[PDB]
């Protein structure tokens, strides 16, 4: 059933595993997140991002969720904006149904982002709604996240530890401050989230390339590091650039071998499938993995 | 709003104009034909079949469309179930929440067939829903058509009178028997349906092939037949193919143009307008358009 996401990450917080937060735009990505969650019998955060709800529809965003929770309604599952750019972006997601959102005013001065994520706080705990805000570029000042997460009151924090959105992570090998981590962790005491945690897996990452793909020398974060996050205290870990990878690469399989397939379901069903696969292997993982 | 299928189609039916049944599998063709509609004024038949039904499952058909419906309510819209094969798909079609429902029993002899389409109509009429019956494979005898209109009280009729489905339609030259619809719906005057009428327009069939595809020789119905399949009678326009070829010309197009793109979005944003344009257009060439 759709929850408020603090009680899905409140419970990876005090238990010590990650909730994968997996994005989607429209019925595909959505299904297969949700099989996967049912079979790996794993909670699932849901996020969209504000290009996403412009894509759908918050309207359609939010009715999709809510016809695949009554599907399985013993998943617990939060829907979050991903992102959220302005105070009227998370207002609008928080009455549109959204039981988490995302304000992201990192680019800003420490007061001034905490000034906006406190407003944000304000209104979405009025309304029975969590809130992420994120500090750091560059990387977070734990004294700083300290006073941020006590001041604002904000359920969940993401600290800037080293990733980077989407694929190109890491100008080399992969960096992640995990001393910095732990610091955060003992002086917040809330549960973490990380951004930019897609892991490009190898088989994923061939898929793409033997259907014709170019990921032009992407690095993702490697599972290892996922694992060392976790146990630093990420019980949030934001996934989006693996599930469309794996979907695409699918899609472009198809179009290939078959020039003459223009059914929606040939190309489709196959790319839910390895995206589905992607998320079960990270629910894994993270170790959500059987923990409804 | 979502309404009953007779009440779309006896209008077309009083008028003489044809109101185009556009499939969809999932939300971009829903949100393409939904736009569609309301850019040409036109009312909206949105068709499923069983597969697509089986791809989405039927709580996510029906609630998609009831989403799109709120977002567009001066769109008289019907939800209806495209080739239902037994007594038990119909009725679940009926219990979800579809406003028409199609029994295909055409492969049955005339008793056969009137007898299941009899109770079908009598389940869908008692829940406040249209039913479509077909009759032919052999082209349609119009004496039956009128025996079994009477018999079967079901609400608009396929009369086989020289189509088949999907792309390969007419191994050589196109051709419909004009005269035996005109004595179909002389003797019937009820709405008919025109099964397997995608044209697959010369611009379509170019972007397909322009990306790479090959549509193997297939040829549609043209224009004008359409055209003067509505001035003999037709009310009902089935259109899939056209929309699916439009749409995966554009997928593949943005495969082919670049390797490194796996935005879902970017891929689905130009399949959208190329399915948008087929059925406004088609609107247009129906009479459609500008009825709402
Ligand atoms: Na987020
Ligand atoms: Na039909
Ligand atoms: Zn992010
Ligand atoms: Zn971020
Ligand atoms: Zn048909
Ligand atoms: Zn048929």
């Amino acid at each position: 059933m759709l929850v408020k996401g603090n009680e899905i990450l409140l419970k990876a917080h005090k238990e010590g595993y990650g909730v994968g937060a997996f994005n989607f735009v429209n019925f595909e990505m959505l299904n297969a997140i949700f099989e996967a969650g049912n079979e790996e019998n794993s909670p699932l955060f849901i996020q969209a991002s504000e290009g996403a709800i412009k894509y759908m529809g918050i309207d359609m965003a939010v009715g999709m969720v809510k016809i695949m929770c009554e599907r399985y309604p013993h998943i617990p599952v939060a829907l979050h904006l991903d992102h959220g750019t302005t105070f009227e972006s998370c207002e609008k997601a928080v009455k549109a149904g959204f039981t988490s959102v995302m304000i992201d005013a990192s680019h800003h001065a420490f007061e001034e982002n905490l000034e906006l994520t406190s407003k944000v706080v304000k209104m979405a705990h009025n309304a029975g709604v969590s809130v992420e805000a994120e500090l750091g570029r560059v990387l977070v000042n734990p004294k700083e996240a300290e006073q941020f997460v006590k001041e604002s009151q904000v359920d969940y924090l993401a600290p800037a530890i080293g990733t980077s959105h989407g694929a190109f992570k890491f100008k080399g090998e992969p960096k992640l401050d995990f001393e910095r981590l732990q610091e955060v962790k003992r002086l917040t005491n809330i549960p973490l989230v990380l951004h930019g945690a897609s892991a490009i897996p190898d088989n994923v990452r061939k898929s793409y390339l033997d259907a014709g793909g170019d990921l032009k020398g992407s690095k993702g974060v490697p599972f290892e590091f996922l694992q060392e996050s976790v146990k630093g205290g990420i019980n949030k870990v934001n996934t989006d650039t693996d599930l469309r990878i794996a979907f695409i690469a699918e899609v472009r399989k198809v179009a290939n071998e078959d020039k003459s397939q223009f059914d929606l379901r040939k190309f489709f069903s196959p790319a839910q499938l390895a995206l589905k696969n992607v998320v079960k292997e990270r629910m894994k993982l993270l170790g959500s993995a059987n923990k409804i």
